[PDB]
């Protein structure tokens, strides 16, 4: 399938035995440790400090798989960065967790960006997106021990971010956290593209969960752009139903719909599913991508698997995988969900360290289904996507990085010796500046000045 998307994960950061240490500082020390604080990677990825958290923004990708690949790559990058921070003269040993909460009452988001037609009514987006985002935590939920933002509430939930959203629509602020974020920063031609900023998702360790999160959403976004959805999935008290779903790991609870019909999160997801199948069949027909049908079947299988038993998905889904780890401890040690150990286990699951990370052990123990190979994940660290402008950005920093004064999604600003003014080549088109467009040019160009000349 093809959708221009990206995943910006704000990594949970902690400094052991460092009450004095500042998040902004620790978050910066790690981002600066990888430099050899906004840093653009050869990956086309972005490393920077955001909200006092180290953040990794994948390069722009055209599919949920590559998004998975370059997000995962970000984990390896975060781990490496944190290790280097300890190697630096500054002694800080920084723990990084890919998670949405520190269980202290603080919540940092894993953002998913999608490129949509600007012509797509935002009202239709909100209408059909809200119900989807509320109920997608079934597979997407990283899982969280403790209920409510404070986490003092005894229990296990699907979503780590669910308790942190008061409002359904609006701009994301420090005080309020909307389900549907109103911020439009396309970083692409504004008339042609709208960048949908999805803040409601939990950062997933599981490659499948991320795949489904991005894939299913991408599907739903397609139907919204084609105005395919006839019905209204809108839910009364979506923000409440959001938490409700998260708060029920059994997924028994049904949402109340403005049409009056009652459906569980999974049933509602199935509604989107068959609608998604019905949409792709109508449009794609036989030409449908393998990945589109893969996301389709994985979405259907998951929802069916979920309905029958959640735990059979323990290899695929974070919240189920974690729940597996958690229920084990509980049965073995007879611990209530109020047990602090369960929270440490919840947190440790997201630990970026290969040895310490519970998800990472599961992967090493073969307890998780991977959608991508570690060999590719490694390459995806220094190597950008070929199908996106990230290629031009990434390759430039690698070869021309020395001559580059600044880079972003919007452009790459070179400094050419002999030119008093900085030369800016904007990457406005996410789909341009790919391996095909700039690939040869970047191979031939001996210098940035030579490259800038070719582009001009
Ligand atoms: N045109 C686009 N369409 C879809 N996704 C995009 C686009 N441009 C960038 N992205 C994605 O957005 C992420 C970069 O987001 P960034 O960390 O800069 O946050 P932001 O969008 O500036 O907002 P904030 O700084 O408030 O989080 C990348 O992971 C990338 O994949
Ligand atoms: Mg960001
Ligand atoms: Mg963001």
């Amino acid at each position: 399938m093809h959708r221009v998307m990206g995943i910006e994960t704000e990594y949970g950061i902690s400094v052991p035995h460092q009450p004095n240490a500042n998040a902004m500082a620790a978050s910066s020390q790690v981002v600066n440790a990888y430099a050899p604080a906004n840093v653009i990677l050869t990956n086309g990825a972005r490393l920077y400090v955001d909200h006092a958290h180290p953040e990794y923004s994948t390069p722009e990708v055209t599919n949920p798989r590559d998004a998975v690949l370059w997000d995962k790559a970000g984990e390896r990058i975060m781990a490496e960065a944190a290790r280097r921070a300890a190697d630096l003269p500054m002694g800080w040993t920084i723990q990084l967790y890919k998670n949405n909460t520190d269980n202290k009452g603080a919540s940092y988001g894993c953002h998913e960006n999608y490129l949509m037609n600007r012509s797509t009514p935002f009202a239709d987006i909100v209408r059909h997106l809200i119900p989807f985002f509320v109920t997608r935590q079934v597979f997407c939920g990283a899982g969280r021990v403790g209920i409510g933002a404070d986490g003092r509430g005894e229990g296990f939930q699907l979503s780590q971010r669910a308790d942190f959203f008061e409002v359904e629509v609006g701009l994301e602020t420090t005080l309020k956290r909307p389900i549907i974020n109103t911020r439009d920063e396309p970083h692409a031609d504004p008339e042609k593209y709208r960048r949908l900023h999805v803040i409601i998702g939990d950062a997933n360790m599981s490659e499948i969960a991320t795949y489904l999160k991005l894939g299913t959403t991408a599907l739903v976004l397609a139907m919204i752009e084609d105005g395919f959805l006839s019905q209204d999935f809108s839910v009364e008290s979506p923000v409440g139903a959001l938490r409700a779903v998260s708060h029920d790991p059994t997924l028994r609870y049904q949402l109340r719909l403005h049409d009056g019909r009652r459906l569980t999160a999974v049933q509602l997801q199935m509604e989107y599913l068959e609608q998604a199948r019905k949409y792709v069949e109508d449009r794609f027909g036989t030409d449908v991508d393998d990945m589109t049908r893969d996301v389709l079947d994985r979405w259907e299988t998951t929802l069916v698997r979920l309905a029958d038993d959640p735990m059979q998905l323990s290899r695929d889904l974070d919240w189920v995988a974690k729940l597996s780890i958690l229920e084990g401890y509980r049965q073995r040690e007879n611990l209530p969900w109020s047990a602090h150990k369960l929270q440490l286990v919840d947190l440790q699951y997201h630990d970026v360290r290969p040895d310490r990370g519970l998800y990472n052990r599961l992967v090493a123990r073969g307890r998780m289904n991977l959608l991508v190979d570690e060999a590719a994940v490694r390459t995806a660290m220094h190597e950008p996507p070929n199908d996106t402008r990230a290629y031009f950005r990434g390759r430039c920093l690698a070869k021309f990085g020395a001559e580059i004064a600044a880079a972003s999604w919007d452009s790459v600003i070179f400094d050419l010796p002999g030119r008093d003014s900085l030369q800016r080549v904007p990457t406005l088109e996410p789909l341009r500046g790919t391996r095909a467009h700039v690939g040869d040019l970047l191979d031939r160009c001996r210098s940035a000045t030579e490259l800038v000349a070719a582009l001009t």
